């Protein structure tokens, strides 16, 4: 099982799209490409993907089975991704959700996400949830909008700098 603790972030460098899937070539951060190889199953934005090819710090994943309930087909070259290598999150993304709002501040970012009933209707505060590979506790909830707090230090190792109103994220429902 995964911790939902992002070890570092990669940058999508290449994306070859074909009729069935898309081959994403992700440039990994120093130290992470040495910990994986072909057949390695890891978490990219919290989604279980299998390394299909690797050369230096360029890691490739064929993204297909996940294309329909994930955010991958909407990412482009240059985008940052959260990365986690195995040793809680299973890596099976339930679906996609949008950032309803986001309030930055000294401490960190209070991000509001509108969770559709299609993903889960039985959410309670204090529960954990995975957003793009980051496991966080639901600090607050009102109907379908949940509130999660992001520590500012995350900007150094995660993709969170891309969160804005209406930005789509991978959601994994826990427990
Ligand atoms: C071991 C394992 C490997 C997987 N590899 C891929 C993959 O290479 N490409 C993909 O699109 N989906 C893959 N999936 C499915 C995806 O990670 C995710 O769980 C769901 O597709 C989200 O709807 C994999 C799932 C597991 C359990």
């Amino acid at each position: 099982m995964f911790r939902g603790i992002v070890q570092g972030r990669g940058v999508i460098r290449s994306i070859s799209k074909s009729e069935d899937s898309q081959r994403h070539g992700i440039a990994f951060p120093e130290g992470m490409f040495q910990l994986v190889d072909v057949d390695t199953v890891m978490l990219v934005n919290g989604c279980s993907n299998t390394v299909v090819r690797i050369l230096g710090d360029m890691v490739y994943f064929d993204i297909d089975q996940a294309l329909g309930t994930t955010t991958f087909d909407g990412l482009k070259e240059g985008d940052q991704v959260n990365l986690e290598i195995h040793p809680g999150l299973t890596g099976n993304i339930k679906g996609t959700a949008l950032v309803a709002a986001i309030e930055e501040n000294d401490a960190g970012f209070s991000v509001l996400i509108d969770i559709p009933k299609g993903l889960a209707e039985n959410l309670t505060v204090k529960d954990d949830i995975g957003i793009d590979g980051i496991s966080l506790p639901i600090t607050d909830m009102s109907d379908s909008i949940i509130t999660l707090n992001y520590s500012r230090d995350l900007l150094a190792s995660t993709n969170i700098a891309s969160l804005a109103k209406d930005v789509k994220v991978n959601v994994e429902i826990l427990n």
